[PDB]
């Protein structure tokens, strides 16, 4: 699945692939799941390589923030959620070169769908790969601070149902909860952790426009704001598995007499 | 629920709002609940737009603490108690413009309804609103310290009642206790972290007059010797979760025999 | 309780109060639960108002260590032991005003009990207010060490029963002991803590004499030294816990078998 | 087992010891568990002593990275699992004088094993004993890496066992699959830690050409950014584990019933 | 039990005690549990005070590590087992005054019986109180990293053992047993750390002692995060047998 984009009075607008054929006059590539003629198609059309699969599974510094003559690599985790329900984190290959973004993915992902939603009726301030990558992030950041916002509400309801229910049915249902909570705060904090250092990477190593710096400054100061949010749950978390097993060893006291 | 309030000889006097229809005079507008009417009004007799109850639930730093064209925005946690003594944080906007302060607010609050009993019969310094909201915000901390000091002495008592056990039901009532004090202490340093972010954020942002600098920072160190006390009660209240569970697993043994 | 102190030749001497009335020789006033009587003849006979009962309660920073036209004000926990061996903190509230050091006490205390013992046939060096302030901390320290040496020793006993046996008996009694030794432990931080917080103060805030100053950087130095010891026995206390449940759970099935 | 290899044209090529005994012409000597004919043969051929059995078990930093007579000694753990599956560290001397590298081991190692068949097609930079040595590691992490990509997988899949199952049968096994993730992750940061240390050292005591410096830089940062990952899993396993007990209380209530 | 130690080209060689009497010649005089009559003589022949027992029991830091009219002193914990392989630690007073070192101790120590083995047939280099003075914490500290290696490989075997029966009850002994060593390593640990800081700032060192310090000071940053990976896995273990019996209670049940 390729998509591309090409900027016009700072507004992205969404390029014929199929049929325009000329993909020079993009600013961004987005490729998902991309078969070897995509691949191939980006490899002739403009330079460049693209990351492999099992490239994305790196998770090593100099694996996923690095500079080389295909350029600026920045490999980060992106958070969504699978068929069943279930949290994740998804690796996404950020490369720009020669003012061209080229972002490399394997799946659908909330923030891209929302990024893109945007900016059909959106302008960008300078408008270019470096605002364009940012403004991912932005989006990115968002969204964890909305998932955070559940897990504090859905921890509000779940504490309630453990000081309340003694029933062993309401209580196997509690602890699953509990548990998938736990995962999901888990996961945002790595996609947190990760972003950071993103971050921590281009302020030193990008030439980025000064209106790009102050960006990815506030970015910084929104994920040290987070963070503690996080810790916070796992606290919280952890303090009502305890309980609950204390609820659980009286029960058992009042089921044997 | 719009109240206004005027500056008389550094005194916060209430205005008539009802009645009296001006409120260019006033320093303070605290709203609570607001309804579109009270909104409305606020809008076309002085410049300001207020924040929405969806933008309240944001815990971004950035959609906390922000200037923008309506002003200095501020929004903060504040500690209450709901009908049934259970413990929450209430998000208040914050926004100062042209030297008035705007609160915007989902509910009452001890914080406010003791700053205003006190305003009543207390004369300012400086007589500001930088001053207004530093003051309410020491109110704030002064209410969590009373918190905190209420956790240990409850805490104090709920320990010996652990030691005497020697079961039913004191011992559900223990769990309970405890699960209580440990989400007080837990809501208590939300509030605590989120203020200090505030206050940092002001020291940084507004041009605050040199009176209310210090009076910043003394907040500052409050809450720096505060949250130690906070994160002193968990490791007892883990202890004793700890410790519960053994007197129950012996007292199981000594049913079983 | 009224008693006072008077300087000859470096030497404390207690002046007699029921008879010679004259306290403005005094160089130190020692109130234990004052009537109104003693109070107001504080009040009177010098200029020296005194922190109200439910003063010595607060427990922020700013209520605590501060400056004012009644003096320089530091309030510190002093640790001791009820009528039923329970560890305590008691606040004592130190009031330094034109060389005179004023002590507000709600009990008595090992601490002062001890001073006051070797005050009487021991020299100062300097011979003031500060210096005094600071002896009365030296001594804290003293003890509270004493202190958490005893924890090593009853720690090391209840550790070899807890290898050791098996009854219900014993180990009903072993839980308590760990858990009266876990909440003196606590108990010693929180006076360390706090007479940590009380001396920084003092080194920013009074012109101490140079000998002073040495004087409460030692007291420094030994608190930076206790405090590890402190943490050192809380691992060890929550492993014991662990493994006594662990035991119980081995003679549990031992039983069902 | 003695291996040598020399250089041409920045190729690491293999000797052939058996036969062609001039063994100066070797840039690294590779000894695998060697009889005392080849440590007499080391000895004679070229000036070097070798570290005997028991000097590679101690942790100390003296012992490990020191300089002397005999060169610039680096012992470092290095990651394997032994014929059963089970994790271990086995150390590594890495000795250099005189331009030439000396590695003495006790086993077959996997970094080892892929690093000289990458080494048979691929050329070095600068040619050299420190660039080789810095290689080594480049390879360790990069396998110590992919161990945490593992333990993240197995966990994920392991999680859902955890919360879907109820039989004792995938229940023990459970426990079993999360101790034996633990105890990887555990090893993984042994070796870690040490090759950091390893690092720090050369960092500062061998004058390392400056190709070598940055390279020994980067891979400072990698470990920089791996030691989180593997904090990360401990907190995920220690959940687990509490969370299993958990549903195993639940079973034996029911049980029980 | 009094001995003493003097220099004869950089290596101790050990006084006659109970005959030679003259002490005045000696670089070390090391006490152990000594009576009236020896602390007596150490005032009178040299001009040195030593500490009392209930005084090597302090440990707040102005109690171990200061300077007096008599000398500069150390008290630092020495890692020991007692009859019954229980492990401990022992206070040690050091003190150094005109250029001789004092230890007073209440116990034999494996530090002290290694060290005086080597010192028999192994020089010194400048040959002085404070040079003797770190060799012992060199040596302590080359024991407590062999301490530390053991625990790893007990905690090895025993980690297997835990993943019906009467082999359960002796593994959490084990467990608690390995615990309880990692946690007296820790303290002597900590508390060499502190006293080599107190040196470094306090004694006019020579330079070569303060290099030797300076290695010492190395090591033990070196050697306590070993001390908390084992606490770590210790703990874990702990939890994981806890599971495994409450898996076997509920076979029993059924
Ligand atoms: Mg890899
Ligand atoms: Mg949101
Ligand atoms: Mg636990
Ligand atoms: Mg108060
Ligand atoms: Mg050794
Ligand atoms: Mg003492």
């Amino acid at each position: 699945m390729l998509s591309a984009f090409q900027l016009e009075n700072n507004r992205l607008t969404r390029l014929e692939v199929e049929e325009s054929q000329p993909l020079v006059n993009a600013v961004w590539i987005d490729l998902v799941e991309p078969d070897d003629d995509e691949r191939l198609r980006v490899q002739s059309e403009l330079g460049q390589s693209l990351a492999t699969r099992p490239e994305l599974e790196d998770i090593e510094a100099s694996a996923r923030f690095f500079e080389d003559d295909d350029g600026l690599h920045i490999h980060s985790f992106f958070f969504f959620e699978d068929a069943e329900d279930h949290a994740g984190n998804s690796t996404v290959a950020f490369t720009i070169r020669d003012g061209r973004l080229f972002t490399l993915r394997e799946r659908e992902l909330p923030a891209f769908r929302l990024y893109r939603m945007r900016a059909r009726s959106q302008s960008m301030v300078d408008g270019n790969a470096y605002e364009l990558l940012l403004d991912l992030f932005e989006t990115k950041i968002e969204q964890l601070a909305d998932e955070i916002e559940n897990i504090y509400s859905d921890l509000e309801q779940l504490s309630r149902v453990i000081m309340e229910g003694h029933q062993g049915d309401e209580y196997d249902e509690a602890l699953s909860t509990l548990a998938e909570l736990e995962d999901i705060g888990w996961k945002v904090r790595l996609c947190l952790m990760d972003t950071q250092r993103a971050l921590n990477f281009l302020v030193r190593k990008a030439r980025l426009p000064g209106g790009q710096l102050e960006q990815a400054r506030e970015i910084l100061r929104d994920i040290e704001s987070l963070l503690p949010h996080n810790e916070s749950l796992f606290q919280k978390v952890n303090f009502l598995m305890q309980a609950a097993m204390g609820f659980i060893n009286i029960e058992q006291n009042r089921i044997i007499k």
